[PDB]
């Protein structure tokens, strides 16, 4: 690996130097012959494989607090060593958690909100031992992060892997998402993405409301268990109906979407340690809801029902109308959370600013790890700064990662 | 190993065994990415090259250790031996620039790739025959706007000091003008290039829309300037099927997209004057060419005739005013009987084209970066397609401009 590797914006020339890169951890998938850029997924630790683990990342600590080689640094290493010698693992203070939380935001290659990185509100639920509890620390996470519509970013940390046979996991995806039902004569209502959690949910006892927009329960384990339903409190939930400026029919469809992103199926890797349930929030960028949700064919898929009210000629691709209409639909899902006030970034704010963001760190930390993949937004790519800006991927921790979904590989009590 | 990729819309999982083929650097390592960075002979380097394209060869017409094999490899090396380089066949050259195009990662639009008119310009030896050779591959190519794929091949690299090039980055191009208050008249990407045409005598009539003359080098010796025969530049005045205004914007294209700056490496061998060209997706024109902030820029003028409220980004008045703007090329090409293909259509295309390959072929190297189209992504098929990205020979490859290399 070259000491120095270059990027080039080729709308503005504007030159970067990455250094950064030669701190890259884990292998991307891609090698000298191929590239697996555009793939989208290319048992604990043993005590010799964690005291390195943990050893970096604590190097990287008191590096970032400026105290790299000091008494504290050096007492710290030590006591870690001796837990991990003496049971397994070792337990990160509070500060480190927040630093190590903080920056697997910081590195996710994929994330386009990152100029928001430090201001990540930590909530530590590593006291947690039930489920209710969980549930518990949920919903303050939720009523936290939404704060009325003024959204603020947080993540709320459970215990992390012993065994691995006693993980805490959320099994949604998302704290808050819509239930989907296939029906008999093969059409699906509601969120075709969610079909199968659903089916689960319904399974472990859920009785559902059969609409288009259900919030589903929260289906969450706790130290190994088998997972309990809760129903989110609907005051908890924030959601806005909508509506278009220009087409008062727009509200006619019937379309609303809920304010708070909240992955929870991720997993956070922090020296060596797996928090396997970590639910994190920030707020939307409207393409995730107008172009994604809605019109992807396998979702809500409504650009057709848009293009009709639209009265736009769908005999011929080439007359564009989807493009049209997609246009149209990002539009109404901007304009009804800007009217309601619950915070929300259109995609060319949001890549510029992240072009901010990217420069800012070339220059303070030596680079900036990005997916080109998934940091161009799904309309209208090329318009948007980051489509000329090459980019360099690589991983490096603290980082979220991807997990199994838990139902594939939990053992029923 | 046995590598997969799925589509995530339609749960298609199809098995690439043709990357094991590969032999070219892509420029990643195990640890870091470089898939959206744009740019990432001896006869002991030579026969191998060679031996493993005459291979190839003879194994896609099934005569795979004959006799013929046989007696090419042992043809190819004495010439290797007594000459420092060789001579492809006739066949091999129209294979070779045939598969060049079927490996380009980058290009979409090779669900065509066997139908290629292949010009053998090896015999050329000055720029005036290299202009006639110009002239008849746009004027075969453009067929009156009934678009035909052409490539035109000239000598390949000797020493290097005798290199073929054409100059333009494409046969047909617009001229760009630096203004004295600092704007751009005409197309900004070709600035440096009208210069040097400005320099070497040409005489700019300074429109919005001046076809650039042709710069041609041969056999290393200096440029030197010819004007296309207007009758065979074919043109697409742009208008809009509902905004009437929209023509009185002024703008048009030319019809016939034909790059002339790659390079062509079959067989160890390289063409460094092998102008291809195709015919139109209508974004490379609507949304690269016309919305470009570096190129025509014209976002804000059709905005605006438009009356969108241009004060904030969150209207999305740009994401409107590119569709119209896209519509009206689509539109206009089409009303003109001129070749031209929509995003929708030529990502499907190539959905078709990838099943295609992976069943005859066991892969098709692509690069998602560049076959997603510059607008609508998500809602074209190509997207939620994963790609595996490898290189494989014969290739086009770039190569620096000329006037950075060439002494005068
Ligand atoms: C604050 C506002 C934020 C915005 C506007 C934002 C934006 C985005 C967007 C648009 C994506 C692509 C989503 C997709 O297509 O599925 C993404 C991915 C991602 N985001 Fe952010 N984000 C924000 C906050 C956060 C926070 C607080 C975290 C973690 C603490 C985070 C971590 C990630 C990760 C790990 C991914 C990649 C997920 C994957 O690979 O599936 N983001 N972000
Ligand atoms: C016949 C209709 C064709 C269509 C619709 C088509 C479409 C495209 C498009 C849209 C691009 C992206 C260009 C850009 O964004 O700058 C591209 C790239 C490319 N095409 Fe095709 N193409 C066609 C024919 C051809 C032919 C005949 C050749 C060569 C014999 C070819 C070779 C290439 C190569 C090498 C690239 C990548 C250029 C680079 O790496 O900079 N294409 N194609
Ligand atoms: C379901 N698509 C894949 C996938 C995406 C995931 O994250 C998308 C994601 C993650 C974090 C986000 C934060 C803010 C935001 N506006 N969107 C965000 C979107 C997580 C897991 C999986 Cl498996
Ligand atoms: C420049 N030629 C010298 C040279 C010849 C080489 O092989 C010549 C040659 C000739 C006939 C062949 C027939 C079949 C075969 N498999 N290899 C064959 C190889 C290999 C390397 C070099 Cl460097
Ligand atoms: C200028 N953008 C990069 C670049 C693109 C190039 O070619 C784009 C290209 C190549 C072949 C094409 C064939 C048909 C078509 N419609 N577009 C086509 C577009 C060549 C050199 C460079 Cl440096
Ligand atoms: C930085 C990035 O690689 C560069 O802007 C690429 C992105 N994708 C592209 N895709 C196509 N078809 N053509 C291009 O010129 C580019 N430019
Ligand atoms: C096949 C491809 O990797 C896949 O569709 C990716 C493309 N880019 C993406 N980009 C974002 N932000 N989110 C996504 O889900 C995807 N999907
Ligand atoms: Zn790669």
């Amino acid at each position: 690996c070259p000491r120095f590797l270059k990027v080039k914006n080729w709308e503005t020339e504007v030159v970067l130097t990455d250094t950064l890169h030669l701190k890259s951890t884990l292998e991307t998938g891609c090698t000298e012959y191929i590239c697996m850029g555009s793939i989208m997924h290319p048992d604990v630790a043993t005590k010799d494989q964690l005291f390195p683990l943990a050893k970096e990342f604590i190097d990287q600590y008191y590096s970032s607090i400026k105290r790299f080689g000091s008494k504290a640094h050096m007492e710290r290493l030590e006591e870690v060593n001796k837990e991990i010698d003496t049971t397994s693992t070792y337990q990160l203070k509070d500060t480190e958690l927040i630093y190590g939380a903080k920056h697997a935001w910081r590195n996710a290659s994929r994330c386009v909100g990152r100029i928001q990185w430090s201001k990540l509100q930590v909530f530590d639920a590593r006291d947690c031992t039930t489920a209710h509890g969980m549930f518990n620390y949920i919903c303050n996470h939720v009523k936290y992060a939404t704060n009325k519509g003024n959204l603020r970013s947080a993540i709320t940390i459970f215990p992390q892997r012993t065994d691995g046979k006693h993980d805490f996991r959320v099994w949604n995806s998302q704290l808050i998402r819509y239930a989907g039902y296939k029906q008999p004569d093969g059409s699906t209502l509601g969120d075709p993405a969610n079909v199968q959690f659903t089916e689960i949910c319904i399974q472990q006892g859920w009785k559902p409301p059969r609409g288009r927009f259900d919030v589903l329960p929260l289906l969450l384990q706790a130290n190994g268990n088998d997972p309990e339903l809760f129903q989110i409190p609907p005051e908890l939930v924030l959601e806005v109906p909508i509506r278009h400026p220009k087409f008062e029919w727009f509200k006619d469809l019937g379309l609303k979407w809920y304010g708070l992103p909240a992955v929870s199926n991720m997993l956070l890797e922090i020296g060596g340690l797996e928090f396997s349930a970590c639910p994190f929030s920030g707020w939307y960028m409207g393409t995730e809801i107008g172009v994604r949700d809605y019109c992807d064919n396998s979702r809500y898929n409504i650009l057709e029902e848009v293009a009709k009210k639209m009265n736009l000629d769908m005999r011929k691709t080439s007359s564009l109308w989807k493009d049209q209409a997609l246009v149209e639909i990002n539009i109404a899902v901007l304009y009804s959370f800007q009217s309601d006030k619950v915070t929300i970034v259109d995609h060319h704010s949001a890549t510029e600013s992240f072009i901010k963001h990217m420069e800012n760190e070339y220059r303070c930390r030596g680079g900036c790890p990005a997916d080109w993949v998934w940091i161009v937004p799904p309309m209208s790519g090329s318009i948007t700064p980051v489509f000329h800006q090459e980019m360099l991927n690589y991983r490096l921790t603290p980082s979220f990662e991807y997990q199994p979904d838990p139902w594939n590989t939990h053992v029923w009590k």
